[PDB]
DNA sequence: CTAGGGTCCTAGGACCC
DNA sequence: GGTCCTAGGACCCT
């Protein structure tokens, strides 16, 4: 009863798109991210910039210290969305068992496929080749019997490569696999796990499930399972969006309600435009606001509400402004909507 | 020197039983 | 003892 799961993942997605559309950027260090003056961070960088240590989520001031010639780009999201739609249509030529995880990646369950003699290895190769042929972008891929191992595997031979993990290979692969490589085990969990001698899946295998449950709740069951190659999550092609948000970090902290209200007046039309694409009548389940203070604490307050409404969002921001906050400066203002259930 | 787009999980009190 | 409301936080993607 062994499934074949492919994880396909575009290489340096945003930057790869900018280099295709402007070949001058191919061999110099580039990165999509907000300027140092906008207090921005790097969304991604090409390999010439990664050589200097430039990484996704790095504050753009640090990126520029490591790489003084870094060329900064704003991002062309319609171009990325277009390439996203294209590769998903390419996925559809091979199976309908497609679960996109983001613009540039997806799981595919090809267990019941009879393309390429039912070979998941050759399906993954054909997909990567077609993507390059039709979009002039490269992709990497991972092949394994379960989701999380396939996703790990797509990182191991990138860029423009793939890696295959068979059932026979799973135990050796797991023994020294660092826990932090598991999707969903992040910095905080890894440091907790490290703090009591759990670094790798092999370490967790020597652990009692009851103790893992007591100490991490349902997460501890996930840890126990993944450390054994257990991952029964099915590829789900029916996931739907649940929220939409629009927020802006200012170049300078604001200290006056007049400034906050002005920001909201610019954000609201954008939130409405994006809601309207997916819900023309603007009917929703909840709406709310977000403030992030100069000390980086953030608060949200949101409530049942039937339909996008600017004045209520201003009103709610006013309360949050007055009630929470206590004289701090504000670096970010956000608006938020929770979508109806169906 | 710290984005903006999101998903999922937890947890207390309210409410319904 | 379920389920809803709400706030916060870890985590994911580029
Ligand atoms: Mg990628
Ligand atoms: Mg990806």
């Amino acid at each position: 009863g062994s499934r074949k799961i492919i994880h396909v993942d575009m290489d340096c997605f945003f930057a790869a798109v900018e280099m295709r559309d402007n070949p001058a950027l191919r061999d110099i260090p580039i990165a999509i991210g907000g300027s140092r003056e906008r207090r921005g961070v790097i969304s991604t960088a090409n390999y010439p910039a990664r050589k200097f240590g430039v990484r996704s989520a790095m504050p753009t001031g640090m990126a520029l210290k490591l790489c003084p010639h870094l060329t900064l780009l704003p991002g062309r999201f319609d171009a990325y969305k277009e390439a996203s739609n294209h590769i998903r249509e390419i996925f559809s030529r091979y199976t309908s068992r497609i679960e996109p995880l983001s613009l540039d990646e997806a799981y595919l369950d090809v267990t019941d496929s009879v393309h390429c003699h039912g070979s998941a290895t050759l399906i993954a190769q054909e997909i990567r080749q077609t993507i390059f042929n039709e979009l002039q972008l490269t992709a990497s891929a991972g092949v394994a019997p379960v989701k999380f191992l396939a996703k790990i595997a797509s990182d191991m031979n990138k860029p423009n490569g793939q890696f295959v993990i068979t059932p026979a290979e799973v135990p050796a692969f797991l023994q020294t696999l660092p826990l932090a490589k598991i999707p969903g085990v992040g910095k905080v969990s890894a440091a907790k796990l490290e703090a009591m001698g759990l670094r790798t899946c092999g370490d967790v295998q020597k652990c009692d499930l009851v103790m893992l449950l007591k100490r991490f709740g349902k997460f501890g069951r996930i840890l126990w399972e993944r450390s054994q190659g257990i991952d029964e999550r099915d590829v789900n092609s029916e996931r739907l969006r649940k929220s939409v948000g629009v927020e802006r970090t200012m170049a300078e902290d604001i200290h006056h309600w007049s400034e906050c209200e002005a920001i909201i007046e610019r954000l609201y039309p954008e939130l409405e435009r994006r809601l309207a694409k997916v819900k023309p009548d603007l009917l929703i389940a909840r709406q709310g606001v977000k403030l992030k203070f100069d000390d980086f604490q953030q608060t949200t307050q949101e409530h049942v509400w039937p339909r996008l409404n600017k004045a209520d969002l201003i009103a709610t921001a006013r309360k949050t402004w007055d009630e929470r906050r206590g004289g701090r400066g504000v670096r970010l203002v956000g608006l938020h909507v929770t979508l109806l259930d169906p």
